[PDB]
């Protein structure tokens, strides 16, 4: 089997992107941030507590006839941005894209933070990271890929995220007309249940490679690249009156700049990520301070190639026994 879904950006920033998935009979459609950095599939519900829902769709699992609670189930995750949600469980069925698995964890919230609250167009997460990260006690739950894995026409999936336009999540086929070039190929790392790997270094603009390993996690739910101060320092230092704002949090840049690209390594492949993609707008509306699309994560305790980096790429997600991540340029 295969799936085949359109992602779309949330917002004219790229700020996160939302897939449509199909949850129980008849149907029910909500809006799902696929994140290859958790592993709980969760959503906004007929149980979340009314004053925390705000523009969300809701999944009501006793209008669903394949709805089963999974009984003494709960889960709690929080993320590293701080927001978190927790609640119980059912299974019920779930598509995407064509792709159905039964009998998949569905996470009902009860509770969700302000975070979540305030975002109209997220209506809950499809975690797609292993599922040794999944929060369900005291039975762990599979992920959806994991679920669909055995189903599926070659144990992949992948992410082609858009720069300001939609782009596509493919399950168990490599679509070769998405990419160009070659894929290149590199290990991941388990151990912390992330899609974890080496990036080989990076180039700022024009400038020459430099050859460093760089940790650090896939992560299609995490916004923007995250590089040790290093690096972020170098990038930025190529940026007319950019600086690193403690009162802000984080590198901001006058909005009159030009932005240089940026290039990291996969192996001996370089993928370019184009200055414009590092733009995130005014701090405020009217502001001539810009958010910078690269920042230090010496304050989180893992580099994150998040969507800024990863949209520049067909990103193959790659289950095998052995897992592996490869990346083409588009």
């Amino acid at each position: 089997s295969t799936g085949s879904a359109t992602t779309t950006p949330i917002d004219s920033l790229d700020d996160a992107y939302i897939t449509p998935v199909q949850i129980g009979t008849p149907a029910q459609t909500l809006n799902l941030d696929f994140d290859t950095g958790s592993s709980d599939l969760w959503v906004f519900s007929s149980e979340t507590t009314a004053s925390e829902v705000d523009g969300q769709t809701i999944y009501t699992p006793s209008k669903s006839t394949t709805a089963k609670l999974l009984s003494g189930a709960t889960w709690s995750i929080s993320y590293g941005d701080g927001s978190s949600s927790s609640g119980d469980v059912y299974t019920d069925t779930v598509s995407v894209g064509g792709l159905t698995v039964t009998g998949q964890a569905v996470e009902s919230a009860k509770k969700v933070s302000s975070s979540f609250t305030e975002d109209s167009t997220i209506d809950g997460l499809l975690g797609l990271a292993f599922s040794t990260l999944n929060t369900v006690s005291p039975t762990q739950q599979k992920t959806f890929f994991d679920n669909a894995k055995a189903s599926l026409d070659s144990p992949v999936f992948t992410a082609d995220l858009g720069y300001h336009a939609p782009g596509t999540y493919n399950f168990g086929f490599i679509d070769t007309t998405a990419y160009t070039g070659s894929i290149t190929y590199t290990a991941v790392s388990t151990k912390q249940g992330f899609w974890e790997w080496t990036s080989t270094g990076y180039a700022v603009g024009s400038g020459t490679f430099k050859s460093t390993s760089i940790d650090g996690i896939a992560d299609t739910g995490t916004t923007l690249l995250y590089l040790p101060a290093t690096v972020v320092s170098a990038y930025w230092a190529q940026v007319s009156g950019a600086k690193s704002s403690s009162s802000v949090g984080g590198y901001v840049f006058p909005c009159s700049a030009t932005l240089p690209s940026f290039t990291f390594g996969v192996g001996s492949a370089r993928i370019v990520i184009p200055g414009d993609y590092i733009d995130f707008g005014p701090i405020s509306t009217g502001s001539s301070s810009c958010f910078g699309g690269i920042q230090s994560s010496a304050g989180i305790g893992i580099n994150i190639f998040g969507d800024v980096a990863l949209k520049a790429a067909f990103v193959v997600f790659n289950g095998a026994t052995t897992p592996t991540l490869g990346f083409a340029s588009k």
